[PDB]
DNA sequence: TGCTTATCAATTTGTTGCA
DNA sequence: TGCTTATCAATTTGTTGCAC
C-alpha cells in the first residue's frame, strides 16, 4: 500500500473526497514530523507513539581502512506500536 | 500531542471540520494496521514505512519464579522513518 | 538499492502480575 | 506506562563505498 492507495481506502471509509483524504493525511504526517522534530511525543491510543530518541556517540570502524572511528551523538525518530496494533499483527494465544 | 490534538491541528491546515480530520485520521490508522497485519508494507512518501517483522523464539525469565522460559516466535509491527523525517530530527552535517 | 568490517557497540525489548 | 529478574538474549543501527 502506498500513499495513493491509503487515500483511496480512507476516502471510502470516512466518506471524504480522494483529495480531502489526501489533504488531511498529508497534513497529519507533516504535523507528526514537526512535533517529533521539536521534541514532542505524538501519542495515538491503540496505534502507537512517535518520539525523538537521543543516541550517544559510539565507536564504529571504517570497512575500507579498518580504522576505528567515532559515530557522533545524534537524535532519531522512534515508533512504539500500541497494544491494538501489536495484537492485530500477533493475535494473543497466551 | 495526542490524537485529539493532532486532529485539531490537521482540520486547520487542510481547511476541513474537526469531524472530518478525525474520521480521515481514524480510517487511515485502522487501514495501516489492517494492511500490516495482513503482511502488506505501507509506504508513505515523505514520512516512512510500516511493516510486519518476524521474531524467532527466544529465552526470557519469569520474574515471579526465576524460571527460564521460551518466548514463542511472533510477528511485530515496525516503522522505518523516511529520509525527510530523519533529516528534520537530525539536520545533516 | 543491497551487501559490506568488527572475534564491534550503543540500543531495544520481552519475560509476571499488580498499581 | 510504573516497578519488578537475568552476573539475560535477541534486535537494530551505524561505520564506507562498490556493483558482489
Amino acid at each position: 500500500m502506498n500513499k495513493g492507495e491509503l487515500v483511496d481506502a480512507v476516502a471510502e471509509k470516512a466518506s471524504v473526497t480522494k483529495k480531502q483524504a489526501d489533504a488531511v493525511l498529508t497534513a497529519a504526517l507533516e504535523t507528526i514530523i514537526e512535533a517529533v522534530s521539536s521534541g514532542d511525543k505524538v501519542t495515538l491510543v491503540g496505534f502507537g507513539s512517535f518520539e525523538s530518541r537521543e543516541r550517544k556517540a559510539r565507536e564504529g570502524r571504517n570497512p575500507k581502512t579498518n580504522e576505528k572511528m567515532e559515530i557522533p551523538a545524534t537524535r532519531v525518530p522512534a515508533f512504539s506500536a500500541g497494544k491494538l496494533f501489536r495484537e492485530k499483527v500477533a493475535p494473543p494465544k497466551a
